[PDB]
């Protein structure tokens, strides 16, 4: 269609208006005094959330240029959520601050490309200073504190995540699922987790979470891909009367002959899913056999000759719950046989003792770690569905924050870490004056998370930011109790990965956003 | 017509919106970093002004309820301008702060009338503390500094006002009038100032200043009020052909047979004005004779028999310039005869030496002070008319501020005095908790001038207000040089009258503005 | 009515848009390659003009804020025209350049008040440098060149003005009036010129020139002010049937019972005018007698007893043409009697020889200079009315430029003088950085006249401005011949007064409007 073309300050102010609308929508959910946001859903009841990425994804504007700015900044929250699962609101606030101050510097007649270069240099130095300032979560041992801070000052969620990490190890898999009671339960059941995703994007279930769940699914395993379609048609017909959703674990699955025909077959009464198998060759067969033994199923092969036409409902495996994500596909509870599971674990341990090759040894330790750790399931208990969704989102944030803390370490929370690493960069300089001004813009935008947190509390952000800048170390402001102190000692811990990722993504998108002179869109 | 009637929070927010529009229009002109405001004029070129009362007077809003609020707060600026001639911007800012915080308190459920009572008590205590904290301008001897600060950091204006007060005394009459060159010139000439005003409001000249000026006026004096018009009809005809506008100085003047017939006679080509004569009986005759001798004219009387029908144009007096105001009517330059003026001065001094009655003695000293002091005329020099008006307004502000300083004293400027008197009232309490909340609202609203001044500088008002509150005495922030120090030593002085008047009028109006529950306006 | 209030950048850009519209309308008439502007007139045929102030006065915009900016900049052209009668386009261009660069500096976050202070300081230093750089027109003797440059490279107009100044002296009065032929003609006749103006603004004739002309007027003189109407009513009636418009020369004339009655008397068939008489007492009587003898009239006085009731048409004086302006009222051609004129000249010269008082001697020399110089009338010859008006405006510009040249001196034309005096100020500095940036803004805006002149020629303003800046002395660019050289030697001379006045008025108004934050107007 015909395109509308805006230039210079008009385009910049329209894009800034869109950015500001999206951020102001998001920024009200920052800190412990931050508030919730009601998101209208055409599907059902409205969703109340404190999650920044949900608000950002829901935001869309009427004006095309403001919508351009809003989408381009929404990219920050989306990337932060994908990378770390937390700090989306902080990333959006940082992007908004960088954009505002960069547009101020652009109005002053400064070269926007040099401003972008200065912002990038300052952010790189800041990331280095964060890596230097980070303190490992193993040394601190404050997993409960990280989970509590991430769960909006919820002690129970933090203690639950700490217990779950104590049971299945600091690296064991944990899955958050809806509970049934009014209290949060921790279930440590048998399951199997592998980094694989669904082949087709249509397999997503009704909720927009991007991960499809199957209620009491059925397990199908195979290592060789068969040519014809009619051969497993009796299997699908048996699946068409087993009553349980079918999950297909094989080497790889296509769509033109399987996904399209199955889409045209039924209207979605029962969701049929297919996933890849991790590894290749002998390893793929090994994990396929392990999964089959876990779920009580069997794996077909050329050597065995166990053709699917002879496969029955009893032969194939079954699980109580399976959740499939593009990043990683997990099995929540595969019944199988407990004695069979223990025997397989003993056999794999004996293989570990016998094996000596470093690659074989390490993959065998990975297998036994997956088997022994199991699947830790946290039941989100709430009296209503809206509270179920809200608390489930909070527990997911706590889980991601704890994972980031164990993977990379922790820093003082409440924006104090960015305040500190901004003070150490006061002597950083660039090639020219515009680059130096961009560096200063990046340094000022690092106070934005703390200033926003204080603004949500009703206090004065300038005074509190100055007071925190006057301190040293982990000295900062406790937004929950309206007093200053040591952020680490007060248990307000933020993962280093979350802060670094938010800073980096906000920096990239915002620095690209201040070099824009013309914007083209429809009419 | 039919009335639109609003209730409760809707009426309160409409009123607050109007108040905020007016105050935001006014508040941009506060402090040395305050900016000018352009007022569109239907007559000619737009007026550029930093004066708060002009902006407030020009503000009028489309929405009827918002217009209610705007007029209600414009009352504050008008009252402050009338009382002190300075501090209209500060008064408007204080009223806006009181209104906003009182509406916040009302939304919290506080009783608005008790809040108003608490605000009144706090403001009375603050006025007492201002009187206690005031420092006389005679002891300080900083007239030049007061004028310079009042003239928006113009050293030349302050030095000019200091010289004028040195010449005609600290109580002499000083008049600001348009000059001709590009430089400000001070002229000390012979004239008379007496506290009387125009009888009819029709006499207002084309400018909205409220005071009519006459270019080379003619002087008419009389102590007896004659009945029939036809006796002065030859006099009026001679006046209506002499070429110089007529000023009538007599006991008292009507409008139904004088102003109405004049309006029906003249269309405004040459203005004819009539003023009252100060004093009564013998005193009125004495001042009439003094004015006639000053302008070279004569005074008619029944005893003398000097009938106006025989009066000629040469017999009547003449002045080079006369300015008439409702509060006080002054004669700028009456030629008369210098020898006659000196002889009259000597005669009145001899009368002083002969007289012994306290009332007669004091009125004779007032007469000789009026004659000896003369009229100090300040010629505003500007290359254009807009600069003429702007600099004339600034010089008028300096004049009023210096008068208030000599009359009442000075306090630390830049909102520091209100900050200091806010801390001294921290222990003040009212009858109930509502009154205490009102007192705290009044105390917080008294930081508004300093915070607004700092905001205009582009600094952070919270931090600077905190730093000033942490000091003591005359410690404060220099908005002109962006540094702290002793307000008095740095030369930024505010008259105690101006600050006290702004506080009191803002308090009265704003406190009455938060007790509203219904608004009744047209449709 | 309800007011529209705009803040910050919105008001700034609206006012800048109005300023730019008015200037772009005006700026096309700058330099020798500048073009004409057609102005619609409801009175009659459209007017083609190259005069800046005419275009500025005709400009009025639909949007209220843009209209405010346009009016405020129109003030620059009006003030320049009033002060110097030339350089109004240069004044408007300088104002526009200052406004644009000051708004650019304001967008950069710089204090507008300090920018205004820096602009004022730079302009003051520039005026001093212009006074230093000025070269007297007596030493140069290039009156023809000044008139030719001012008359849009018209050699005949310059030579005519040079001849007139030679005939009547460098200070003698010259009047431009419509001719009858197709050629410009110079007439040196007998007349009277005195610095007085019309008492009432209603007396302005049909054209908007602000000066009323009377076709074969009648002369009325008086030294004593008359009282009633009925004693001169026969005199007016004789005047009201003599056939020639009446000019009243007296001490001072009112409007209440004289202007209003005469306005109600006629609808505008024959204009009756009254003017003041310069001087007082004996001097006023002396000039009244001189004017009466020049026009063959008589003077009414109390001592003589010659009462107006007995005055006849033959007794009163008559003139061939009279032009009345607020600044100065002149008599173009008074017939009277040549022998009487010569006898009066001889008598006044004898009085000069007899008189010895310095004031009396100097006023007598002024009288004899007025009589001997006479009135030099330039007849503007054109084949049509539009060409009549255009060439008359050009000759008026040449006259004003030549008067300014004799009064103050000349500098190199074509914006070269401002370029030079801007280079000498490159080392000027202010109190702070914002003041320095304002100084630089003023220095850059001084290249604007030259850049606009080159832009009108189709050349590249940047290259030519750089080339002129690289030169020294009066080296510059000849816009008429598209070559560089010495502007003085090439005959392109500009009066120092014109350049200085344009710079000063542009500076004042433009600097006042870069400090505007809010903006109030109707809806
Ligand atoms: N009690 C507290 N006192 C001070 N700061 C706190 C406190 N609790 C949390 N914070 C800080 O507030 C932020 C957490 O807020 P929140 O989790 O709502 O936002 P986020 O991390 O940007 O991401 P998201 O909204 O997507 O979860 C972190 O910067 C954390 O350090
Ligand atoms: N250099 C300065 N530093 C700090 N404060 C200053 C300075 N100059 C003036 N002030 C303060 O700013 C105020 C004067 O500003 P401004 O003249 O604009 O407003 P006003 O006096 O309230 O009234 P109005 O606008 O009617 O003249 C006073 O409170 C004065 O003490
Ligand atoms: N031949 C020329 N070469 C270069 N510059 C010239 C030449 N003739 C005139 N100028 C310059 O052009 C300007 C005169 O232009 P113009 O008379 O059209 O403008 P103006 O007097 O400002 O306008 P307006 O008549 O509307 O008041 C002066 O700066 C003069 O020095
Ligand atoms: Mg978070
Ligand atoms: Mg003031
Ligand atoms: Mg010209």
């Amino acid at each position: 269609a015909a395109k509308d073309v805006k230039f210079g300050n008009d385009a910049r102010v329209k894009m800034l208006r869109g950015v500001n609308v999206l951020a102001d929508a998001v920024k009200v959910t920052l800190g412990p005094k931050g508030r919730n946001v009601v998101l209208d859903k055409s599907f059902g009841a409205p969703t109340i959330t404190k999650d920044g990425v949900s608000v950002a994804r829901e935001i869309e504007l009427e004006d095309k240029f403001e919508n351009m700015g809003a989408q381009m900044v929404k990219e920050v929250a989306s990337k932060a959520n994908d990378a770390a699962g937390d700090g989306t609101t902080t990333a959006t606030v940082l992007a908004q601050a960088i954009i505002t101050e960069g547009l101020k510097a652009v109005a002053a007649g400064m070269n926007p490309m040099d401003l972008k270069r200065g912002i990038d240099k300052a952010v790189t130095a800041a990331v280095e200073e964060l890596k230097a300032l980070s303190v490992p979560c193993s040394d601190s041992k404050a997993i409960a504190q990280v989970g509590t801070i991430s769960a909006n000052s919820d002690e129970t969620v933090g203690k639950l995540i700490a217990e779950a990490m104590d049971k299945v190890g600091k690296e064991g898999v944990i899955t958050v699922e809806d509970g049934t009671g009014l209290q949060d339960e921790l279930d440590v059941v048998e399951g199997m987790q592998f980094d694989r995703g669904y082949l087709s994007p249509y397999f997503i279930n009704k909720p927009e979470t991007g991960a499809v769940e199957l209620e009491s699914p059925f397990i199908l395993l195979a290592d060789k891909k068969i040519s014809n379609i009619r051969e497993m048609l009796p299997v699908l017909e048996a699946v068409a009367k087993a009553g349980k959703p079918l999950l297909i674990i094989a080497e790889d699955v296509e769509g033109e002959a399987l996904a399209t025909l199955v889409v045209n077959t039924m209207r979605g009464i029962v969701k049929v899913a297919a996933v890849k198998a991790p590894g290749f060759g002998d390893r793929r067969k090994a994990m396929l056999q392990d999964i089959a033994t876990l779920t009580g199923g069997t794996v077909i092969s050329e050597e065995i000759g166990m053709e699917l036409e002879k496969a029955t409902l009893e032969d194939l495996g079954q699980a109580k719950r399976v959740v499939i994500n593009k990043d990683t596909t997990t099995i929540i509870d595969g019944v199988g046989e407990e004695a069979a599971i223990q025997g397989r674990v003993a056999q794999i341990r004996q293989q570990i003792e016998e094996a000596t090759s470093d690659y074989d040894r390490e993959k065998l330790q990975e297998r036994v770690a997956k088997l022994a750790g199991g699947v830790a399931v946290i039941k989100v208990g709430a009296a209503t569905e809206v509270e179920m969704k809200e608390k489930k989102a909070r527990v997911e944030d706590a889980l991601h924050a704890t994972r980031a803390a164990v993977e990379e370490g922790v820093v003082a929370g409440g924006g104090v870490a960015l305040i500190r690493v901004a003070s150490k960069l006061a002597d950083l300089r660039g090639q020219n004056e515009d680059q130096n001004v961009g560096i200063k813009v990046a340094l000022r935008a690092m106070e934005a998370p703390l200033r926003q947190i204080v603004l949500n509390c009703g206090e004065e952000p300038s005074v509190v930011a100055n007071t925190v800048k006057g301190g040293d170390g982990n000295y900062g402001y406790n937004a929950a109790t309206e007093e200053y102190g040591n952020m680490i000692d007060m248990g307000i811990l933020d993962p280093t990965k979350v802060t670094r990722s938010a800073l980096q993504y906000a920096a990239s998108v915002a620095g690209l956003m201040i070099t824009t002179e013309c914007m083209v869109t429809d009419l």
